[PDB]
């Protein structure tokens, strides 16, 4: 029977762009720019988390959780680990244009598993890196939408991708 090594409680994964696959390590994405995959799962308030490992390829950029997204990932929130810029970023896309909401600055590495967790509750967003709170910010732009994953100028692997509402 069909099985995948990607572990998640979410289904319906639809590739927006980039190169996305399920490998023995998890769901891998790669692109030089931003690229996105969206689950059919949707929500408003939730805990959304994943293991994220940035690999050697492309520009050793970033891997991200995306949430409260529209169908083509043009509008939504992201929380990432960015090895190139050494930060955890909470940001939004509005009609395909990015703007930063909050950051935590820390050295971020390639070939190191990170655990990233977002708790989205109304207009408040708490982001944890390896179980430590690093961002606790407010933003009112988006209230609901799809869950997904992103990479920016990176190859990255996502494993144990889960949401709880
Ligand atoms: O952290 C990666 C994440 O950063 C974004 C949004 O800040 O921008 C990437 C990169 O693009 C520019 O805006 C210009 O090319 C730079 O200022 C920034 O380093 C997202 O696009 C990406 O997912
Ligand atoms: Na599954
Ligand atoms: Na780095």
């Amino acid at each position: 029977h069909m099985t995948t090594p990607f572990m998640s409680n979410m289904t319906g994964w639809t590739t927006v762009n980039g190169t996305w696959a399920d490998t023995i390590e998890g769901k891998q994405g790669r692109s030089d720019g931003d690229s996105f995959i969206l689950s059919s799962a949707s929500g408003s308030d939730f805990t959304y988390e994943s293991d994220i490992t940035i690999k050697d390829g492309n520009g050793r950029g970033a891997g991200a959780l995306m949430f409260r997204s529209d169908k083509d990932a043009k509008n939504g929130y992201l929380a990432n680990v960015d090895a190139k810029h050494d930060l955890v970023k909470f940001f939004k896309f509005e009609n395909g244009a990015a703007s930063v909401i909050a950051e935590y600055k820390t050295p971020i590495d390639v070939n190191k598993k990170y655990h990233l967790k977002t708790e989205a509750e109304g207009d408040r967003f708490k982001i944890y890196l390896d179980d430590r709170l690093v961002i606790d910010a407010h933003d009112s732009v988006f209230s609901e939408g799809q869950f997904g994953l992103n990479v920016w100028d990176a190859t990255a692997v996502f494993q144990n991708v889960t949401k709880e509402s």
